[PDB]
């Protein structure tokens, strides 16, 4: 039947909770306002702001340019939808069979493509609206975090998760309130064709990977040749600081914090919670619930998002509010808590809107057939999605926390030279994987056996039903990271650096737990968007054990070793580079490494944004490209192998350099930092040991800021992306077998 | 019908083919044997024949402590083969009816179990005998080499390569003629029952890849330890000359070469060869070859490689008569001209084969339907597989050999750090697996559409029907290695260094290809092996999008990190223990870095024995546990994906690793060899560049050594396990699911 809920109060209760979310984002922004800054001890101050504003223009400076090529290309792809989508009918006009139940009438396949044109575009620049707010809140506070550590850590951490939190709850408001007022529009064309409608509705999240894909590849290129380059010839060659204003990588190095750990891992986010939506609302669309009309039931998963930001809202209270942070070993500890609380809270939540918002009793699509599933169980589906993220946030903290042993040992391995610091943070990295993996199969295990695809989108959801809190732990960190660079370029007491050191590596743990989230529900979304393909696209069986499928899946494995191969060496040129010209200046600039004279800022932003955008362009088109490539020419047999194999083999590879990369970074803050006997036996700063640590933290660079994390966005929009043009490639798909 | 040669024609052929491989052999040796050293210049013969006896009493030191345990685990592991297989029918000891022909009776289930247990003891002692007969001509022709560089590289090539052909020759011949005795011995038995007959012969891979893990691991332990220690404190801390003789560890160092990547290196191969052609024999026993009891035909794939002996035999004679190289540049288009040679020399063997050996028209097993296949169609299979490897051997050349771009903007890359050169080692090898994955693609596409499993497991043998020429050109290579490490620790000239330095760039690539060989016949055999143990466990569908296959999909893709993990780890903790040593002895023993005082050699021995010994149990549980502990937990299906998620993941994490692991190789040794204006800027040998190449360099040591070429282990064990116990599997399986 229907549920609790009465349609109306879910038309109301959605945005409702994002306007709540909206307002408490706004609210914690005018806070983080209250600390007060401007660039015409009250000496600092001056220069604190004259160097965000180095920062904050720089940011701002690429990511126009980004945005620029990203936009035309958004703008082609949406024409290629536009093309091959409206191609299969023909271009006709007329109503046809359903896809999904012959003996009923709907819409032009035309209309959908256009409404899916017109959902990837909404998609696409709700993708670049959310890494550039997430920049803007970033580039605000990061300053206003190294005023605020002249108090003690307990409040800079206060004004950088506060600060988090604002971009945590716009990117989570702001991607509900879009979705819903897309389906609700695109519902008045539709009528009673749901099938279609969010059929049509699925092509926003494919607008947003495709977006977030450009911002993840172009902002890791940039921020990390300037990492690599200034780290190495400042701290490895010149035994000067890190983050010495004397170094002209530093202010390309700060800006690319915010360019990309900040905006392209804010998209990347976004693209995480827009697939996952749309994945559980396409196959929902199809069964009882939309066959039905079912209004509440039917926009379950946004119903779940939504009590996901209430919830949200609550647990950062205790971070921001009811609690503070006197020693820097509660930094680490505080930040867990927020999963933990949020995890907890939302168990409460999901099993209320599953038991308000759903029948006890309904169907799901299950390749051709109608599942009988309880409510019950669609609860365990997102809550075992939910847990099995937490439990990879507490693996991910294992491995990369220098709290504890793994680390520990990895820093230790520098005693004995960057080669064995190299070789124990590749294994460290490997070894990373195993829980995580299991994690994630045990989901798929209970969600697929469960509700078939709608469990899995729905679990996925369920790992980032809670993506405010997420975001905020996450994007404290590179406004943590930049706050410490500030401090250092004003030339501020070891007393400040001391403080943010200890906040930038609480964030550098947060972000692989962020990475781990991203990786954990990719897997999740791209399995039930898989399924979805293969019925969209009439397959009768994916069969392991037919050449089409076989060579798709082994091919499919090697795609995620061909982009890395791109990034990696991507980064590795462009550092290159910067090493070059920052030497040029130590050794050509008289005075500048005296600290009489100025750096060219401006040559080593000129490199990062040459070396980013020119070399943004072939990883995506990689992935991109495959799909179309391999669907058109082999044939969507093929592209269900293609699809299996990059799912199950670029999992292993973006867990593993994610984490190697966060560990080698925190082994090297460990021995910055000196907080014990075993710590200041392999210090000071520029020791052996030290430096060894730099090496392995400078390869770690792009493993896990460009190639790594990105990892996660080719899964899941070649996923989509398959889904999406899987009518075009059933019908005209296939070519070189029917030649031949 | 039966075939232009006669059944008793292959009954002599066959050891006919296997003895004049076995006279090659012994008559390369005696050849060898006239360059004539004693320990009884005329110093310097007397130094080397010393240094060599260290080295060999090393060598044979420790395969002994290696196989007390390997032998001992055998043992263990023959005894579970034949309870478990024995469980599946009671014990019983009645005859029943032939599964692939209800009208005939077969022997015993029971039969099976014990003769399985024995091909399995035959295959794990052939295993042994290989490596074990590797490494005395390794450590024999090494000295020999040594001395004979007195007169240039050309004479030095010439002993080096002879003996790569002893070993090569001996391994191939001995592991054809244990098989063939083993399949006639067992046909006393099994009279027209050949459905089991060969059902028994499959152990035979079982048991060659299996000693084949512990040999490989244990080997790669053992020299990796000792390799990065020597280097890194020798070579980058104490600025001496690589393989001094003041340096403690260069005495394990060179034990090493014939430990792993000789007596490890020809276990492995062993490995491949048996596995390649027990798949073909069980599809064909089942088809209508076994069927029709047609003998030539049944042993079509032995008979193919009974003429690869000879066709090998010819091409070796070009590098080691018909042409004689003077300069250095000639040396690697040798190594190469002998895959070319011999692949073109085997397509026309090849076709005569087929030509003669088999009926035009006749049916291949394929999932339950006799499948018609045609003669020519076999003689692409095979082929495919034997060009595949050739354009493997090309492409794997050009991105280890440092003749080429890629290494030497690897070795460029050192102007800016370590922290680079990883970076595009890293890059390099990501980049690299990129072709051969399309080869194997390619190769399985081909075969698997004319000739289902048999066709896959035919191209796995064309792939390895040059086995003794590909085995010459890699065994040759650690020979060279030891030879340039004798000449350093018995104080020769510059000039031999310089030689040895050649030879030994060219067996670093050659060890790559070799490595490459070895992937990409894994992969072809592991999917053959895949289908026959979908049949053999009577699976009706392996669908990748059931919950019990894509969680064993997903789980078996991370196997591979798992175990890169754990040997990655043991190397880089065993070389920290090693560093501590050497720097030991060279801080507080008196004369000791002034030439004056003897270092000691065995506390670095011990090292890398205690390490080595202990740590390969855990990577050989993994390995083979698991297809136990999946198969009677999970069940064959979730076994299924296990299989198909570790060969596609499986192998690009082994091609990758080996090559940046060469990369990294001959990019340092293209500075220590200053031939180009290039190369000498780089230089000398001790600049900040060299380092940067030397730390790559270590890195890259357990990855190409250790880790890297276990995988294709990895891969191909766990498919012949999970066949050969696929009975018991199937009915005493999936416990899991049935006390649920
Ligand atoms: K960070
Ligand atoms: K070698
Ligand atoms: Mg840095
Ligand atoms: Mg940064
Ligand atoms: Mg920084
Ligand atoms: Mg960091
Ligand atoms: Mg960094
Ligand atoms: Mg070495
Ligand atoms: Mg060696
Ligand atoms: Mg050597
Ligand atoms: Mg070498
Ligand atoms: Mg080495």
């Amino acid at each position: 039947g229907a549920a609790i809920l009465p349609d109306l109060g879910t038309e109301i209760l959605i945005p409702v909770c994002a306007v709540i979310g909206i307002a408490f984002a706004l609210f914690q922004w005018l806070l983080v306002s209250k600390v007060k800054l401007s660039a015409v001890d009250h000496n600092v101050v001056v220069k604190c702001a004259e160097i965000q504003n180095a920062i904050s223009e720089g940011a701002t400076s690429f990511l126009f340019t980004e945005y620029k090529y990203v936009g035309i290309f958004m703008v082609a792809f949406a024409i290629l939808i536009f093309l091959f989508l409206g191609s299969v009918e023909g271009f006709s006009t007329s109503p046809q069979a359903c896809s999904y139940d012959k003996t009923k009438t709907c819409k032009p396949a035309l209309a959908t493509a256009i409404f899916s044109t017109v959902s990837f575009l909404l998609g696409g620049v709700t993708s670049l609206v959310s890494g550039f707010l997430g920049m803007k809140i970033a580039t605000y506070a990061n300053a206003r975090t190294t005023l605020e550590a002249r108090k003690g850590v307990g409040k800079a951490f206060i004004t950088a998760f506060r600060s988090g939190a604002v971009m945590g709850f716009l990117l989570a408001a702001n991607g509900l309130l879009v979705l819903y007022i897309a389906i609700n529009l695109f519902k008045i064309y539709y009528g009673d064709d749901w099938g279609g409608l969010f059929e049509a509705i699925t092509g926003y999240g494919l607008g947003g990977s495709s977006m977030a894909l450009f911002g993840r590849v172009g902002g890791g290129i940039y921020t990390k040749a300037a990492d690599v380059g200034a780290d190495l010839v400042g701290k490895v060659e010149r035994n000067i600081p890190e983050d010495d204003p004397r170094n002209p990588a530093v202010i390309a190095d700060n800006v690319g914090d915010n360019v990309g750990d900040i905006a392209g891992m804010g998209s990347d986010l976004f693209g995480s919670y827009a697939e996952s939506s749309c994945a559980a609302l396409v196959v929902a669309s199809i069964s009882s619930f939309g066959l039905n009309h079912e209004l509440t039931a039917m926009l379950y998963p946004l119903i779940v998002s939504s009590v996901g930001i209430l919830v949200c809202l609550l647990t950062t209270l205790f971070a921001t509010d009811f609690f503070e942070i006197k020693a820097v070993k509660e930094i680490e500890p505080a930040l867990k808590k927020q999963l933990v609380i949020s995890t907890v809270l939302m168990t409460i939540g999901v099993a209320v809107v599953s038991f308000v918002a759903l029948p006890t009793s309904f169907t799901i699509f299950n390749f051709g057939v109608q599942k009988d599933v309880k409510s019950w169980q669609l609860f365990l589906c997102v809550a075992v999605g939910l847990w099995a993220g937490l439990i990879i946030g507490f693996v991910t903290e294992y491995y990369t926390s220098n709290a504890y042993s793994p680390v520990q040992d990895v820093a230790d391995s520098c005693r004995t030279g960057a080669a064995t610091n190299v070789i124990f943070g590749l294994a460290l990295g490997y070894k990373s994987v195993i829980i995580p993996i299991f994690a994630i199969a045990i989901s798929i295990f209970v969600s697929f056996t469960f509700a078939a695809m709608y469990g899995i989108a729905v679990a996925a959801l369920g790992m980032l039903s809670t993506i405010a809190t997420g975001l905020a732990i996450d994007a404290y960190g590179p406004i943590s990271d930049n706050a410490g660079g500030i401090a250092e370029m004003a030339g501020m007491s070891h007393r400040i650096r001391e403080r943010t050191d200890a906040l930038d590596a609480a964030g550098n743990t947060t972000a692989a737990i962020g990475k781990g989230f991203a990786i954990g529900s990719a897997a999740l979304v791209s399995l039930a968007m898989f399924g979805a393909f293969v019925s969209r696209a009439s397959i009768t069986t994916v069969d392991v054990l037919t050449p089409k499928v076989f060579i798709g899946l082994i091919v499919g494995a090697m795609l995620p070793y061909w982009f890395s191969a791109m990034t990696m060496k991507s980064v590795g040129s462009a550092a290159l580079k910067m090493v070059e010209e920052v030497r040029r200046q130590f050794n050509t600039i008289p005075g500048l490494m005296e600290g009489t004279a100025k750096p060219d800022y401006a040559t080593c932003v000129k490199i990062s944004t040459d070396a980013s955008i020119k070399e943004m362009i072939p990883p995506g088109a990689l992935v991109m490209l495959t799909p179309l490539v391999v669907g058109i020419l082999f044939g969507v047999e093929t592209l269900s192998g293609v699809l299996a194999g990059s799912l199950v083999s670029g999992v292993q590879i973006a867990i593993s350099a994610s984490n190697t990369g966060g560990a080698w970074d925190n082994a090297k803050k460990y021995i910055e930092a000196g907080a014990s006997e075993h710590a200041r036996s392999l210090g000071p700063k520029g020791s052996d040991c030290h430096k060894a640590a730099v090496i392995g933290d400078t390869i770690g660079d792009p493993l896990k800021d460009t190639s790594g994390p990105s990892l996660n966005i080719l899964i899941k929009l070649m996923a989509v992306e398959s889904l999406v043009f899987a009518p075009f490639f059933a019908t005209h798909g296939g070519l070189l077998f029917k030649i031949f």
